[PDB]
């Protein structure tokens, strides 16, 4: 059982939602909860309601759907002591001591410790790729960049025998190359196109056909509270287009390298770091003090995410100027140095079976695939390796051989995360959990994303 802060991503119907544990559970309690007067814990059976979550299949490697059968709600005290923990990408995980994660140990095998078992530089197994393909819809993308450069309010003609106040929306941007693309999905999609007005360096159409304006309030209706619900309902094709939207309208590219998208909407910026983490995107949010108030800004500086970012969201940006400063700060990274605790002796075995040669230079390693040279740091000399550097390598090996079992480890790694800190703590916490059928686990965090057992 964890913390009813953390947030959970499930589905119904092919339907979608983002919530915290709490809140699933206040959303099923109407189906009428009972009390399990032996162990102490309110329950909901929702096994007739199709509730799916993201499970881990430690047999398979890979991620998959896992039915919930039951939501549990605890009640724990002073007699049990919790144990609070935070990764490196400052994930954050508050549970009970017996509860279980799931550990990659140095040899490359999953085993499961309890909370108290855990110490410092374990690596964990959290939110990870799974290699589906996607599909770009423009339809999401103009709302998600409305959401970041629109402007909806209300335009009163005062013309006699024309007197009616319609809704209006402008959409504004410093290139014009934006609304050529815009005025073409218009023009198709509604039959209208608007000439591209200036105001002083920067463009803008003025929108005002009440088949557009009312299509795009309402796919944007709850923005204010997080990603709107008529495109988190609409899954992973839908959610993704958005935010590439958002990041075409106000994204920043720098040279750490790495990502930025930083609003005033918290609970949206909140919304969309807790998306990217479920689907394999290590994103953090850092606050950044401002005159009048505070911006949330979601980052993204691992190389493996960056990649993984480029190619669910950066090739599809319709900016062009941002998507290759992207392309060249990703082809020019010099390395990120956090090294995994994993033996090189297991990994040499496993690449072995691929054909994979290796090689020595000093303490350095060098492997070689295709008679191309790949350094891989000094890992077998140091049994540790950076994450940047075996994604690199197994990215390598996945092209040459195209074998599932590579494209399975490659997302393993992807996933990983390393325990930093473990506190205790005997405060006053309910607790909630959930049975899945099967797999026994389901992806859920603050701040982060990581795979609990029950
Ligand atoms: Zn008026």
């Amino acid at each position: 059982c964890i913390d009813g802060k953390a947030k959970i991503i499930f589905e119904n119907e092919g339907e979608e939602h983002l919530t915290t544990m709490e809140e699933m559970y206040e959303r099923y309690k109407h189906l009428g909860e009972f009390y399990d007067e032996e162990y102490n814990r309110w329950g909901i059976d929702v096994s007739n309601v199709p509730i799916y979550v993201k499970s881990f299949d430690p047999e398979s490697k890979r991620v998959v759907k896992g039915k919930v059968n039951v939501i549990w709600k605890y009640e724990l005290g002073k007699d049990v002591t919790k144990y609070e923990i935070i990764t490196n990408k400052g994930t954050k995980i508050l549970t009970s001591p017996w509860h279980p994660f799931f550990v990659l140990t140095p040899d490359f095998k999953i085993v499961e410790k309890r909370a108290d078992e855990l110490k410092e530089g374990d690596i964990l197994i959290g939110g990870m790729p799974d290699g589906e393909d996607y599909k770009f819809i423009f339809d999401y993308w103009l709302a998600g960049f409305i959401a970041g450069d629109g402007c909806f309010d209300k335009y009163h003609s005062h013309v006699k025998g024309h007197e009616y106040i319609y809704d209006r929306l402008r959409i504004y941007d410093y290139r014009i190359e934006t609304f050529e693309i815009i005025n073409d999905y218009l023009e198709k999609t509604f039959g209208r196109k608007y000439s591209i007005q200036k105001d002083r360096n920067i463009y803008y159409i003025d929108i005002k056909a009440r088949n557009i304006t009312s299509h795009y309030l309402k796919l944007l209706e709850g923005i204010d509270n997080g990603i709107p619900p008529q495109i988190l309902k609409e899954g992973k094709n839908a959610v993704l287009s958005f935010i590439a939207g958002l990041f075409d309208a106000e994204g920043h590219v720098s040279n750490k390298p790495g990502i930025e998208l930083g609003m005033v909407n918290k609970r949206l910026i909140e919304d969309v770091t807790h998306y990217l983490n479920a689907l394999g995107i290590k994103a953090r949010i850092r606050e950044k003090l401002r005159k009048d108030g505070i911006d949330y800004v979601l980052h993204v500086e691992e190389y493996s995410s960056l990649l993984r970012f480029y190619e669910l969201i950066g090739k599809n940006l319709q900016n062009e100027e941002k998507r290759e400063k992207l392309e060249k700060v990703l082809s020019n990274h010099k390395g990120g140095n956090f090294g995994l605790p994993l033996n090189f002796n297991a990994f040499k075995e496993w690449a072995s079976e691929y054909g994979v040669e290796f090689k020595t230079n000093g303490s350095q390693t060098i492997a070689i695939i295709n008679d191309e040279r790949i350094s891989l740091g000094q890992w077998h000399t140091r049994n540790r390796v950076s994450k940047a550097v075996l994604v690199k390598m197994l990215r390598k090996l996945y092209e040459a051989t195209k074998d599932e079992e590579v494209k399975r480890m490659l997302h393993l790694i992807e996933g990983l995360e390393v325990v930093r800190h473990i506190t205790t703590t005997n405060e006053p916490r309910t607790f909630y959990d959930l049975t899945v059928e099967n797999y026994q686990n389901y992806l859920a965090g603050e701040n982060g994303m990581i795979f609990v057992h029950n």
